[PDB]
């Protein structure tokens, strides 16, 4: 009697949070004692590939930005027309032995803008500026790989590490300025947050410490203020709302000191429209790994609130004349489908309200059409965007998930448009998009053995394989961000039974360790 | 008609936060276009030290501090004899060219305690064991010095930076460790956290960020623990009170992000007594900056509070068999005296209470009585503790104002035996003591100015020169604290009239800039 299902539905809130969130994106414990460390290697690297750029070459990557990444840079930067002028000084200044603070926080500035170009460079167009050429050799790669492969991937990762590598070089930690925020912004574009999610959290808990150190509680410029003064206020704040938005996104237990909750929910200007929606995802999500349910006057609530927001997102318009005003759109787009997507499953698996399964069905597919319209377009680096990853990842798994315990056609339909999806997105992706992949491919492995399989009723529960398999992926990724044997190791340093054959050889031939990253 | 006064006592309370606080150990606006920034100055510099450091040598250090520094390093490391061990382990693999993580955090955490050592150790018994030979050169100071000058003190700064350049290896950003804590808690033994009030607080911010990383907050080794982890969690308990202490002495606008606010007031173990007595005084420097009084109430629940802690301290006893026991009995000592100091001058000034200033003069008495009687045990090392200098410049200050508006003899005198200790504090004290000397000879200097000039009644207020150059000496350090021009050079780069010639007079001769450091 598939009535304990309501139970499962519950438990999946936090299979999401452990495994699609947590021990997808944010999950690296390291042993320190095998890990290399220096502060040799990371300054020859980021010295050769500053080489490897050149004047033109980082001028046309500016031009990309200014004619494509608008949505994405403003936020934390605003018009780059300001910025061309650093971009130029940059060279002027590049060749010195001596060199400032103000220099390179500067440098470190664009170096982080020039990480995201590449990030986002549509390959054709970093082709025909690039050329592999004088990268496989210094790095040690056959030629045997080009642009195509993550040999463009190996740039948005280095690029990165040369705009860390000259933060470096201000010592930032004894100069905090804004610029090390906005760099911050702009690597959090890309997938640097993902790559390396011990360090930036670190940079970020560096970011909170150096907003507040301004102290500007109310960024509008109020009275009788000197209009330098009202504009870097305003900027502040657009700077501001930025921050919280990466630091709800990078939430978790590696990332204890918070930001984003001195901003109130709703339920209590189009760049801030970005927080107002990311704060209703916010608002649902907070429920992931709680114990307590949303009361259902809430979600009505935020459906409200998500209405609004909708229209207010189609209100504003979207002239095909350039790729900043497309790209707006469609994050737009993106962002409320996705709250909306999280908004009807949770009516589903909390009040399994009235089409509820019907609106999940809906959104899941304006999702696909979202990403797959953007091929139809020749701005499919619209889909490089860290959201859609994101996104993916949240709606195959439950719909993944659903599939195997309710079975229905549309569903199982839904799957495969999902499951190919997946094995498309852009590859800047990297390693997560394969572990994804995987995660996908295994909980479709524990639809079989779940068809095979008999459940049974105690009478106080049932019990099946597949049931400890889910408990267990949790419980096995929940330690793996058990610091407490760190603790132990920098301290003083000292140091139902046929089920139990079931489970342990499906979780020998697919562990969720795989996974983590 | 000094009936003014009651306002004038009130204001003391701001000039102390402001001057004696803020504006001499925790101020620091550096101009970044003029700052040289690089990751090779450091990089040589702190290969050389590492090289002046001989086997021998180093472990007479770690015997220094066994035989002597107890008190101030067990809080967040716990018998050294356990780190030897590493002391040895530290030269064995000081032969590689492949070196860890776990390495390097357990060098830096060593290379910080030799940096307290170099602090602490008796410029005597530090000669016997290094010579200022190959250090005079390198640096390219005539030898025209010794280690009797800051050349000692050119250590307890190198050696620190050792210790930093040493965390930047293990790249702490990516990789947190208690080890990081532990590091900075002896960095923090010495007066590192004044001299880079900037980076101290941004390791400061690390170290919250990473002690919160290990989620415990039960310390207590709770029913069925391994008693590895439930010595683990004693252990981080231990390194916890010791991080809330100098969370709250770090305290100021340049350090927004608090830890030790997650900790009660007990208005509301020897290792622990120590929070305790530093909880108290939080309960009554909090009022500094505050614009509301202390209920008198409140006090009363304080003073009780520290009569328990007095009667506590002088209860836990002392065998000068070991300088570890009598260093301990020093600070306990001195702790609760300071925070009694703080508690009669406020109740004689926000309540002028009876026998409040003859409290005020016998606790100012009883701390130029423990520190005059150290050098009366060749045991004067104990008077390099950063506490020491604290204490001397709020209990001076405060003294040497009283003394140019409320005449007293007794004052008078105390001021001078005040003056005398001021100039007499060991030397490690660097360019504050000097900072701390001009600021005595300055507020002295407004006594004259206050004896020659006429003060006068406008019916709603008095007016004096001396009034404004207080009030100024505030502005003009809680202007160098305003971070809004640093924030608009990191942005888009945009950019009663007799007294009006006497103020400005002495402010060109004595400005209070002139304590910025």
């Amino acid at each position: 009697s598939k009535e304990y299902l309501p139970d499962l539905l519950l438990f999946w809130q936090n299979y999401e949070y452990w495994i699609t969130n947590i021990g997808l994106y944010k999950t690296k414990q390291r042993d320190l004692t095998r890990t290399p460390a220096n502060l040799d290697t990371d300054t020859e690297e980021c010295m050769f590939w500053m080489n490897y750029l050149q004047k033109d070459q980082s001028f046309q990557l500016m031009n990309f930005a200014m004619e494509n990444l608008g949505a994405l840079y403003f936020g934390s930067i605003g018009d780059i027309s300001e910025l061309y002028l650093r971009v130029e000084q940059y060279w002027d200044r590049r060749a010195d032995k001596n060199h400032s603070v103000d220099g390179k926080y500067w440098d470190a500035l664009i170096w982080s803008v020039f990480t995201m170009c590449i990030y986002y460079m549509p390959v054709e167009k970093l082709a025909e500026i690039f050329s592999v050429y004088p990268l496989h050799e210094y790095l040690g790669s056959n030629k045997r790989l080009n642009w195509e492969d993550g040999m463009q991937l190996v740039m948005c990762q280095n690029f990165a590490r040369c705009s860390l590598f000259q933060l470096k070089q201000c010592d930032f930690m004894a100069h905090p300025d804004i610029r090390l925020v906005q760099a911050y912004l702009i690597l959090a574009t890309t997938t640097f947050p993902y790559d390396e999610p011990l360090l930036a959290n670190s940079l970020l808990t560096q970011c909170i410490h150096t907003f507040k150190n301004f102290h500007v509680d109310d960024f509008r410029p109020l009275l009788n203020d000197d209009p330098v003064e009202s504009i870097a206020k305003v900027t502040l704040g657009r700077i501001f709302y930025r921050l919280c938005g990466c630091d709800y996104l990078q939430s978790g237990p590696r990332k204890p000191i918070a930001l984003h909750t001195e901003v109130s929910s709703l339920l209590q200007s189009t760049e801030v429209l970005y927080w107002k929606i990311i704060s209703l995802d916010r608002d649902l999500d907070q429920y992931l790994n709680k114990s307590s349910k949303p009361p259902l006057k809430t979600l009505d609530a935020i459906r409200r609130e998500l209405d609004i927001f909708q229209y207010k997102v189609d209100s504003l318009e979207e002239d095909f004349r350039s790729n900043n005003s497309r790209f707006q759109k469609f994050i737009a787009l993106f962002q409320i489908s996705t709250v909306s997507w999280k908004l009807f499953k949770m009516y589903l698996i909390y009040y399994d309200t009235a089409d509820s399964l019907l609106k999940v069905i809906h959104y899941s597919k304006v999702i696909i059409s979202l990403i797959v319209n953007n091929f139809h377009a020749k701005s499919e680096f619209f889909n490089r965007h860290p959201m859609v990853m994101q996104t993916i990842t949240r709606v195959v798994s439950f719909i993944s998930f659903y599939q195997i315990f309710v079975e229905s056609a549309a569903v199982k339909q839904l799957l495969v448009d999902l499951t190919e999806l997946t094995a498309n997105l852009p590859t800047i992706f990297g390693s997560k998009l394969d572990k994804l992949v995987y995660l996908t491919e295994r909980l479709s492995k524990l639809k079989l053995l779940w068809d095979k399989v008999q459940l049974l009723d105690s009478g106080d529960s049932f019990y099946h394989p597949v049931f400890k398999i889910l408990q267990n992926d949790i419980k096995i990724i929940e330690l793996k961000n058990d610091e407490m044997f760190s603790l132990i190791k920098g301290l003083g340093s000292l140091v139902p039974s046929d089920f139990r054959t079931i489970v342990e050889e499906f979780q020998s031939e697919y562990n969720i360790s795989d996974i983590l990253s």
